């Protein structure tokens, strides 16, 4: 198997949810934070063809981009992998599945509570702006007839009721009424375009972002309150 | 009102002075140090339509470096400041004047004792140096006829009698003798060319570096010297 | 004397090998790693008038790129060294030997037991890996009528039996046998390619690697092996 610049960008990105991942024969890669608070999945162009288990991703990237791009790699004849270049060959160790937190098999995202989406220069403003104003959490919610993202601190307002940043998504057409709240700590989207699929059930609840490229499903908290 | 990229600038220049700023409606900023060596004052293009004090002026000018140009930065409802986009809105907190330590006018140097200049280049080169060197004390003299700058390390040499790096300015058309002494520390100005005008009168004496938008006016140390 | 930047760059490479270094008269320099493990040497195109020992090369490197290159660095009034251009002088320390660990003399390396090269790419990928593959040591040795480097983790596989990482240098025109061993913390030398040149004597070895700037003489480990 090979691995594109896309592909191995993709793996970058789900590196930084876990650091380990498993890799199942097909084009299908999924991965999920060790406390199950984010998601992630991705049909790739490459092809991956055996079943192996990267303890290290970002380190097994970082040894791919010192090799040529057309780097065959394959599973190593002691059950590792190996990358053969042009005159040189690198094994990488493979792990024992039992060492790396995977995701359980794909199942169908329900069907929306809420639709809206949200543009990369914006995804990329949320996420910059929360170093610097210490904002921990946000909410999506409904404010003049439009989706908002409000922006807090939580470990000095609790309640969340001083927004500290606040985004617009566009207008709201349903008739619905929700707070859905977020830890930003699990918002690992690759910089992209999204279109956001709001779900609640009771006091399940979940956040789907259909990107170009992947998806990624995250966790809504305790506090999240709405009437679907 | 909207701050442009060339007046952010300055006041990330001033936030190295003092981390804290007392804005003034007008077009005119200047700020202290709060142990008083080093002074700095500014013409700037953009207008200021509202007084207010900023506590952490760096944290302030991050954030404004993450909403687009035509970013509106107004008094906030609860007396705060309010940075409006079309789309986004982030708020920052406006401080209490008192708990700001800044100048209550700005300081004319209408008199001049000697007056020479430093080339961008050389003030470059001047700080660099200074680092390598932990040149950390400066002192501006007449040298065989030449305005020169020696730099010592005060800790290692409290006689300043050993120069690590000697810069010569021009040649020196006065008739007078000086040694006008400066803390490293309160050399704060931006990079670019700067006129000097130096003064001192018996124990007193500052320096004065008139930039191409910025001034900054430093005290010299005591054990200074000089025969005007 | 005046250093161009070739030779800086030469400087700052052997810096990598040894802190502090012992200039001496000539049109050659050279020195040695403070273990004795790695030994380096090149003709420069600079006249190196006058002896000095400088503990701190890289601190006197960095002090050089501020000056320009037309800089005239002498021995200063008192022993230690006088950086001058155009309108600024700059002062560096001379070392008492004493504080430098520096070679004795060049040893002439011997008839060489096998020969081979390395190119640049090669090199580079070599060094490369062995930070992401943690290989603390290579072995020099022929596979399959070829001379190839093998890279190993010898704390986690003290007997080296799992190889990591091979490289293929060429072929090997010759018929003799050999294992050698070299420990990565050697491998000194600046980017570019190599002219390899092993030689081994009973217990005895070494690896002179010839390149263009310079040449970088490295000892093999007691485990190696020959038949030379």
């Amino acid at each position: 198997m090979k691995l594109s610049k896309d592909t191995t960008a993709l793996l970058k990105n789900f590196a930084t949810i876990n650091s380990g991942i498993m890799l199942k024969s097909g084009q299908f890669i999924m991965t999920r934070a060790v406390n199950g608070t984010t998601y992630a999945e991705a049909n790739i162009s490459d092809v991956i063809d055996f079943d192996v288990a990267i303890y290290d991703l970002n380190g097994f990237l970082g040894i791919l981009s010192l090799v040529n791009d057309d780097a065959e790699i394959s599973q190593s004849e002691d059950g590792n992998i190996k990358i053969a270049d042009a005159r040189s060959t690198i094994f990488w160790p493979a792990a024992d599945p039992s060492t790396v937190v995977a995701p359980n098999k794909p199942i169908p995202f329900p069907v929306a509570s809420a639709v809206t989406e949200i543009k990369a220069e914006d995804l990329q403003q949320l996420l910059r702006v929360s170093r610097g104003l210490q904002i921990d959490t946000i909410a999506i919610t409904v404010k003049e007839g439009k989706i908002v993202i409000n922006g807090f601190n939580k470990v000095e307002d609790s309640a969340l009721t001083r927004v500290k940043y606040s985004l617009t998504l566009g207008d709201y057409d349903g008739e619905n009424t929700f707070n859905f709240i977020i830890n930003m700590a699990n918002m690992k989207m690759q910089p992209g375009n999204y279109k956001l699929l709001l779900w609640a059930k009771g006091k399940q609840g979940a956040a789907k972002f259909e990107g170009e490229h992947a998806n990624y499903v995250v966790a809504l908290e305790a506090d999240s309150t709405h009437d679907f």
